[PDB]
């Protein structure tokens, strides 16, 4: 069924990521249900350069195993990440996405900031 993956989400997940620059991150995603198919997300964590992660976004069912994710990170100059989480097990999801925007928060979009940058990761049920 289309909501089988969504039904697992409500609550807190441990999240680890890797970006295209070679950095890693650790933190949490918290899902708040808004319907059988949609969730609100808040995000916290730290990048391997020490920078804090603060974000909020939304999840929407796409297939029985996947959900579309859009997250904005105020702690990272309001960069926008868009991607999909794919169910791997009842307690694990895989993350594949890309982001762009004023990551360094200086108010100007540099070349590194102008195009999409890859983001991969894993979510583990806590
Ligand atoms: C661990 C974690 N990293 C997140 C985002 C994130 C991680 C990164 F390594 C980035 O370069 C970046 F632009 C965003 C997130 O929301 N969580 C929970
Ligand atoms: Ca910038």
């Amino acid at each position: 069924s289309m909501s089988r993956a969504a039904q697992l989400l409500p609550g807190t997940w441990q999240v680890t990521m890797t970006n295209e620059d070679g950095q890693t991150s650790q933190g949490q995603w918290h899902f708040q249900p808004r319907s059988p198919y949609t969730m609100d997300i808040v995000a916290q964590g730290t990048i391997s350069d020490g920078r804090p992660i603060v974000g909020y976004g939304k999840a929407t069912v796409k297939t029985p195993d996947t959900l579309d994710i859009d997250i904005t990170y105020p702690s990272l100059g309001n960069i926008k990440a868009q991607g999909q989480i794919t169910m791997d097990s009842p307690t694990q999801f895989k993350w594949d996405a890309h982001y762009k925007g004023d990551k360094d928060g200086d108010g100007y979009i540099s070349a590194a900031e102008a195009a999409a940058q890859g983001l991969t990761g894993t979510l583990q049920r806590q």
